[PDB]
Order: C-alpha cells, then structure tokens, then sequence
C-alpha cells in the first residue's frame, strides 16, 4: 500500500495537481487528508482537457469561471446554467458537464441530470471500466477522441493498482 497523496504527485501533470490542489482547498478540504477525492479531482480536471472548438470552465478560479460562462450567456443566447459546466461547445452550441465515475454510469448520469435541472446542458460520464453515456446518445467526440480517455482512464487505474491504491479509490465515490 502506497501514498495516494504520492502517487498523485508523480501521476498527473504539475498543473492537473496544482488546479485540484486549490479546488480542493477552495473548500476547506486538505488534499494530504483526503486523498481520493483529490486523485478524483485531477482524473476529472485530465478528462476535461483530453475533451476539449471547446472551452474550459473547469479549473478556472471561481470568479473567471463565471464571467466566462455568462459572456458566453449573452453573445449567444444560451441560458445561464446553474453550477457550473465544464466545458462549453459552440460547436453545438451547448455546455458540458463531465463527469468520471468509479460507479454505475446510469446512477451518476441521473445524479448529475437531477442536479443541473439542465433544459439544454449536455452530460457526458466516463467510467474507469469503459462504459459511457452521454444525452441522446449524442456522444460529440468521435470514436478514437473518446478511445483516447478511456485508455487514460484505465492507465490511471492499474498504476493506482500496481501501489495498492485502487481498491479504496474505487470504493470511496459518494454522491
Ligand atoms: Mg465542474
């Protein structure tokens, strides 16, 4: 059993780390303490970047997150999400909610499809064992874009495995 806190460090890149490190404190929460969710804000923040034609509203302080989102609001004529998304295509012209799951994609995709009240927000879940599900089957990415995640996914996976680090990571996802 090795240091998930370690593992992270010499996992991600320096600047995944470094956005989940103030993501995480943004909410009085330690990433030393509680290291499984901190390596599950970096998979999600990598998820996010591999994704993205589109633009970024994850990782993004706060502050600029929302003047970004509401800019978009208001030079088309989209409607101000609630929470904010991830990302934003004005390709469709519509925002994104990510999310990567160590549990039933079906439940998280409810989970996060009842939080949002979404009307127009698109929801796509990535798990680690490779199963998807994005709104109307609408899947945005071609198939080899979306290869591309999963492969990372399950990178991140058996390295966590080979330190012994998985079988709490996989087991510790609330909602
Ligand atoms: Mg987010």
């Amino acid at each position: 059993l090795g240091s998930m806190e370690d593992f992270v460090r010499q996992c991600f890149n320096p600047m995944i780390v470094e956005l989940a490190e103030k993501a995480m404190k943004e909410y009085g929460e330690d990433p030393k303490i509680e290291t499984n969710k901190f390596a599950a804000i970096c998979t999600h923040l990598e998820v996010c970047f591999m994704y993205s034609r589109f633009e970024i509203i994850e990782g993004r302080d706060r502050t600029m997150a929302w003047t970004v989102v509401n800019s978009i609001c208001n030079t088309t004529g989209v409607e101000k999400p609630k929470f904010l998304p991830d990302l934003y295509d004005y390709k469709e012209n519509r925002f994104i909610e990510i999310g990567v799951t160590r549990r039933e994609v079906h439940t998280y995709y409810l989970e996060k499809a009842n939080k949002i009240k979404s009307e127009k927000t698109h929801i796509h879940i990535f798990s680690f064992t490779g199963e998807e599900m994005a709104t109307k089957a609408d899947y945005t990415l071609d198939e080899e874009s979306r290869a591309r995640i999963k492969t990372r996914l399950f990178t991140i996976r058996q390295e966590m495995a080979s330190r012994g680090l998985w079988d709490s990571f996989r087991q510790s996802e609330r909602g």
